[PDB]
């Protein structure tokens, strides 16, 4: 297929449906995808919004599947 | 050769074939393509669809070869 | 959406905030963003202005929001 | 030199030469090397044959040199 | 920024700084930039010079800043 | 600089020195650079030629310096 994954992120974000972003190093990030680029994902949770590279990203999990 | 790793997760994807994706973490994941694009495999299992980005995958292990 | 990244590492840089750096290796950097490139972050703490670069960075996590 | 990796895997695809290929993640696959694409590499060993992204190879071991 | 990355370690090398770089697989190498590429840096210790691939450096500490 | 790497890896198969190949994985490779290319490098040692990817490597370390 074709330009998939950011009508994934951006229906994410649009629902504010709940992710978790899992690294390369294993750390597990959660919240809510705010924004995002070329190269970032802006996830925010209850503290802050931080800035997720990512070539750093493995998968992307919603709480629930968003229907592109 | 060329132009391989499209047919391959298109006939995974049309076919219905469980895959176990091994992550560079060391995270297995299981499941069926539901679609890709340049950056990304979203794979389904009875939870959800996640998003994978390919550069976090290191193999993709169909349940049985798909002939292409 | 475009062109996110370097408003938020400007962002960081002008308002002097500080912040963690997660990289790929498990390492945790906290400074300040002193400048950036195409390629690198200079991170600067009490000690020195090091160099990282940004194929290694997982997350950046600011010590507050900052509103791009 | 120029043009030397594809000369590579295509002499061990030919000669049915078995190879170990070792991953970022600790991974070791045996087979043999059935096709291979700018992306990935397509590994058949009794059971299946599976998709390898190159990006996740460290080195491939051959059984026997292969004289290109 | 811009072209920052460049007058880093070209201070590096002209003012004789000794770095420490760390190296995504956990290895700590310390020494003298000797000289650098698009894609290497050439780092001497007591020993001798070896080749660093810059895509597997996550950060360069200087001894001391370096005034760019 | 420009155009380093491989005039340090032709010194090196051109003198038959032996090397130290360090992979993000934690493996090191020894024997002698056999040839590369844009993305391998091909290493001897006295069972076989094996195909490394330079995207894999963090840094190669000579038995000697070699003088570019």
């Amino acid at each position: 297929g074709q330009m998939l994954a950011d009508p994934f992120l951006n229906a994410l974000r649009k629902e504010h449906v709940p992710v978790s972003i899992y690294l390369v190093n294993g750390i597990k990030l959660q919240g809510q995808v705010e924004s995002f680029d070329q190269y970032v994902v802006l996830l925010r949770n209850t503290s802050v919004t931080q800035m997720v590279y990512k070539h750093a990203i493995s998968t992307i999990v919603p709480a629930r599947s968003v229907n592109l």
